[PDB]
């Protein structure tokens, strides 16, 4: 058998599902063996695959999160464009089958998808319904209601009211799209490499300062980067938790309480109504430099991932959105949204309203490094070392230096 190495960043419950998907494909035919290899978080996985390339130890497939997309698109010569791979191997590829938000996020300016959609997400408001009921609180729709609900929870003995993971994705990037304000110039990077950051504005700063003020009395508690704060939610310590829809699998198996999810809170001091939310998660990039049989097996595996049945199963088990309209309709016909209430929140929120350039998503080179900058500066806010205005200004300044580095190399 010819081996197809797939380097990915899926840990926990969702990583076990990756292993089940790979092995199910392996069991259906006898020519190709997909070998999934966990390489760490998204940054570590991307970094490892790129570093392995010139050592010729790189995988056939690498999962690269949305953050890394501009960098991967500029890495011409390192990637095998998926549409070319599939045609070369005799496998179908129909980009129009994917959700419009996915296509618009990942297509080149010429309308091509270079990578294979797989695990797309958006952040949702997770909540502990059991704790809300005990506190006489209601599921919030606005930021005022978030604070009031947090107060009721902590008054009723909850360790803390609200927290969030992936804080830049949640409270800067999605917060901006949700309120139709720009994250950077040149349509959040889609219209040019001469972009600069725009999130250092009063609307974002005022909300971050309001959250920081909630640390007193434990209405808010910071719980670290990425998904580090997941056990604060699943242990029953915090009653509200904003993070990826893709924590559904983990929450469903680890939470001893009744849980739900709803759309992100609206900051009514910024907008009268929400816009839409934006993509997280990853796509699958096929790397150059391998042989024909390895690419044939790669393409056949991507076909296996292209089926509505596998796409619906992945969405149902993880909380990543159904990546095609067909997978969504299959899940609906299966009664999944009736039997598992709230699991259509993420797909609805991505497409809540006709998008604007501010709600399409983001496309910034060197955004892996910018993400560290923004997380560091937000941590300064929660620690009380900086105001949100100063921290966002520093994040934008430091981020712009990285955008300029990318622009200088990308010509
Ligand atoms: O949806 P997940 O896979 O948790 O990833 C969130 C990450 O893409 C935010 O940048």
């Amino acid at each position: 058998e010819t081996e197809v190495q797939w380097w990915h960043a899926m840990g926990g419950a969702n990583g076990e599902r990756v292993n089940k998907i790979a092995e199910d494909f392996n069991a259906t035919q006898s020519e190709y063996k997909v070998v999934p290899v966990y390489k760490g978080n998204y940054t570590e996985t991307m970094t490892a695959a790129i570093a392995a390339f010139r050592a010729k130890e790189h995988p056939q497939i690498v999962q690269v999160f949305e953050v890394g997309t501009a960098t991967m698109m500029a890495a011409k010569g390192a990637i095998y464009p998926v549409e070319k791979l599939m045609n070369d191997a005799g496998e179908a590829f129909d980009g129009d089958a994917f959700l419009p938000a996915v296509v618009s996020y990942y297509e080149t300016p010429e309308g091509e998808l270079l990578s294979m959609p797989f695990n797309s997400s958006t952040p949702v408001m997770w909540y502990n319904k059991t704790a809300l009921d005990a506190a006489g609180a209601s599921v919030p729709t606005t930021w005022d209601e978030v604070k009031e609900t947090a107060q009721k929870l902590v008054d009723n003995g909850m360790d803390c009211g609200v927290s969030f993971g992936w804080q830049s994705w949640v409270m800067v990037e999605n917060f901006s799209a949700w309120h139709n304000i720009g994250m950077g110039t040149k349509e959040n990077g889609f219209a040019g490499f001469d972009t600069e950051f725009s999130f250092n504005n009063e609307a974002v700063a005022a909300r971050l300062d309001g959250i920081a003020a909630m640390s007193e009395g434990n209405l808010f508690k910071y719980g670290g980067r990425r998904g580090d704060s997941l056990p604060m939610f699943t242990n029953g310590e915090c009653g509200m938790w904003m993070n990826s829809s893709a924590y559904y699998g983990s929450i469903k198996s680890q939470a001893e309480f009744e849980f739900g999810q709803t759309m992100l809170p609206l900051d009514t001091s910024v907008a009268d109504a929400p816009q839409n939310s934006i993509i997280g998660g990853a796509t699958l990039w096929v790397l150059a430099g391998h042989d024909e049989e390895e690419y044939k097996g790669t393409a056949q595996f991507l076909t296996y991932l292209s089926s509505p049945e596998v796409q619906a199963w992945w969405h149902q088990e993880t909380g990543y959105v159904p990546i095609t309209t067909a997978a969504y309709e299959l899940s609906k016909e299966q009664g999944f949204y009736e039997s598992n209430p709230g699991t259509d929140t993420a797909i609805q929120q991505l497409s809540l309203n006709t998008p604007t350039p501010n709600s399409r998503g983001l496309r910034f080179g060197n955004f892996v490094q910018v993400r560290d900058v923004i997380n560091e500066e937000l941590e300064a806010v929660w620690a009380g070392d900086k105001s949100a205005t100063d921290a966002l200004n520093a994040a934008a300044e430091r981020g712009n230096t990285l955008l300029r580095k990318f622009e200088r190399s990308a010509k």
